[PDB]
């Protein structure tokens, strides 16, 4: 009947009022905080009326019809019918809304705000986060909200408040921005590549996680797991949160049929039990696993009868025994097995045709393995910071048309891949290094899709997801870009480049590094090292030693 009262009865008042605040923040990202709370409380009071009587007025309307009405009370997005109106909001989700940045006030200032109005301080947290990230995971933001409340609850009455709160707030910023681009990858995989390619992706990853389960259960998982993200990316956060919450009850209703590391996983509350399974470790692979059967006479019979089930079962049986290989590499091996099967089964002697099919995977498996150990030898020999600077010049020349801040954020996330995963043995480098790069590059694709400038990046992102990383590798040197004219205001740093912390000083030095390549791309690697050291030494020597404010505004070159 009334779907509004249905979700309110299953999600609860605390979650219903929180999900609506996130949905409105993702749609109308420009309106202030006070205007959104007036609509949420109006919907919350509306929801409580339909629960006491399902046969009430306006309760039978869909969730998209009611949300669009309350949102249109304040740029030509409520046009034509409802399916086009709600789709207008999804097309205007600005990946970077050019909003004022968030500053971190003092610790004693935040605890006085948390102790004054504890509900507003938590409500303003979900509003400011969801408005910057329109594609943020709705039920996972509630998990961060619970810890954001517990962080201020414990360490605002402690002795040294900054000794605990800031470490908890610094660790919470990293998980949030990592989950911002991780979920953004799943939304772009559904909107741009449809449900067919996204479903095959989840089968490869879940089979590596849960090899002890059967394909019939993984199919029930992936089908139910895909329906959740299709709702969260479309803005159906009320639906998205419910299905994920009841899925964790289904996964843990029978743990032996799914995995084995789910005992202490589901010993936690509902919000915490849904987070443990999302990043759980891979189950132990069942030993004495067979090889193939690609040798029977019914290979073409099972494929012609069901092409999706046979290819889906092959990817499952291949991923359950290969945890050391990523999903992008296995999907590449899956697309090769399909191509080698369309041409062999259409002949007269297919068995002799697809006989040596697994030998064709050798060049595709050794291609990423010989590219990870090569790039990490320079990461463990130059440092994480200099690794990003070497990757800055490596990417500023391959695509100089891209903006200045975009090349810095993408390289800093690329440099964080070596320091976070390439310290692991030779059994976990290939999975993470390709899964982490698929998130950083996708973050560079959605940030470039707003205002595109470079054409080599557009076709690189518009290509297949499995061939997205190989395209970005050797994207030419772009020996045809005219460098911008010499700008002086971009290189001159004011006297306020010293009151910032040590972290912000590195982002400014990297911002000026890509700005130097845009002025002279033909500069050598050593000609930039001396210039970078000179500029850093000038600011370091002028500001650390007291020398007024005109000493940092002279003439460098
Ligand atoms: C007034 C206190 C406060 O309000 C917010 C609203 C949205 C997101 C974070 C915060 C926040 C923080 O404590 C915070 C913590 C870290 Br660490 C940051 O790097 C930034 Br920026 C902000
Ligand atoms: C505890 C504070 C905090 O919680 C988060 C949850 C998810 C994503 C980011 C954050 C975050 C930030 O520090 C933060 C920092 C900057 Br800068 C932003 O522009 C935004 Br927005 C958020
Ligand atoms: C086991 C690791 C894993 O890798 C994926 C890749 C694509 C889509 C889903 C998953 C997935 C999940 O099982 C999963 C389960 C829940 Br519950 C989530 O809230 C999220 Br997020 C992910
Ligand atoms: C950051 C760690 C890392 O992990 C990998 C796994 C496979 C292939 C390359 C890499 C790699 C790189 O250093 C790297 C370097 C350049 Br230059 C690129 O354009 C791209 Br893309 C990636």
């Amino acid at each position: 009947k009334s779907e509004v009262a249905h979700r309110f009865k299953d999600l609860g008042e605390e979650n219903f009022k929180a999900l609506v605040l996130i949905a409105f923040a993702q749609y109308l990202q420009q309106c202030p905080f006070e205007d959104h709370v007036k609509l949420v409380n109006e919907v919350t009071e509306f929801a409580k009326t339909c629960v006491a009587d399902e046969s009430a007025e306006n309760c039978d309307k869909s969730l998209h019809t009611l949300f669009g009405d309350k949102l249109c009370t304040v740029a030509d997005c409520c046009a034509k019918q409802e399916p086009e109106r709600n789709e207008c909001f999804l097309q205007h989700k600005d990946d970077n809304p050019n909003l004022p940045r968030l500053v971190r006030p003092e610790v004693d200032v935040m605890c006085t705000a948390f102790h004054d109005n504890e509900e507003t301080f938590l409500k303003k947290y979900l509003y400011e986060i969801a408005r910057r990230h329109p594609y943020f995971y709705a039920p996972e933001l509630l998990f961060f909200a619970k810890r954001y409340k517990a962080a201020f609850t414990e360490c605002c009455q402690a002795a040294d408040k900054a000794a605990c709160l800031l470490p908890k707030l610094d660790e919470l910023r990293d998980e949030g921005k990592a989950s911002s681009a991780k979920q953004r990858l799943k939304c772009a995989s559904l909107q741009k590549f449809g449900e067919r390619a996204f479903k095959a992706w989840a089968v490869a990853r879940l089979s590596q996680r849960f090899p002890k389960a059967e394909f019939a259960e993984v199919s029930k998982l992936v089908t139910d797991l895909t329906k959740v993200h299709t709702e969260c990316c479309h803005g159906d956060l009320l639906e998205c949160a419910d299905d994920r919450a009841d899925l964790a009850k289904y996964i843990c209703e029978n743990q032996d049929s799914i995995s084995s590391k789910l005992k202490e996983c589901c010993e936690k509350p509902l919000l915490e039990k849904s987070h443990c399974i999302a990043e759980v470790e891979n189950d132990e692979m069942p030993a004495d696993l067979p090889s193939l059967a690609v040798e029977s006479k019914d290979v073409c019979k099972n494929y012609a009868e069901a092409k999706d089930v046979f290819l889906g079962m092959f990817l499952y049986e291949y991923a359950r025994r290969h945890p050391d290989y990523s999903v992008v590499l296995l999907l590449r091996l899956a697309k090769t097995y399909e191509t080698t099967l369309e041409k062999c089964c259409a002949a007269a002697d297919p068995h002799e045709c697809y006989a040596k099919v697994f030998d064709e995977f050798k060049p595709l498996v050794e291609e990423p393995q010989n590219l990870i150990k090569q790039n990490c030898e320079l990461f463990e020999q130059l440092g994480e910071y200099k690794f990003q600077n070497a990757l800055l010049v490596r990417y500023t020349k391959k695509v100089p048309q891209v903006s200045t801040p975009t090349l810095v954020e993408v390289s800093r996330n690329l440099g964080k891949v070596g320091s976070k995963c390439c310290k692991h043995p030779e059994a976990k480098r290939m999975p993470c290094a390709e899964d982490y790069l698929s998130v950083v590059l996708n973050q560079l694709c959605v940030l470039h899709e707003k205002t595109p400038v470079s054409d080599r990046v557009t076709k690189c992102c518009t290509e297949s997801l499995v061939n997205r990383r190989p395209c970005f590798s050797a994207l030419e040197v772009d020996e045809t870009y005219v460098p911008k004219e010499f700008n002086a205001e971009t290189f001159t740093f004011h006297a306020d480049i010293c009151t910032l912390s040590e972290k912000e000083r590195q982002i400014k030095k990297q911002t000026a590094l890509v700005e130097l390549v845009k002025h002279k791309p033909k500069a050598t690697k050593e000609q930039l090292k001396a210039v970078m050291d000179d500029f850093a030494a000038f600011v370091e020597k002028c500001c650390k030693a007291d020398d007024k404010e005109t000493c940092f505004a002279e003439e460098g070159k």
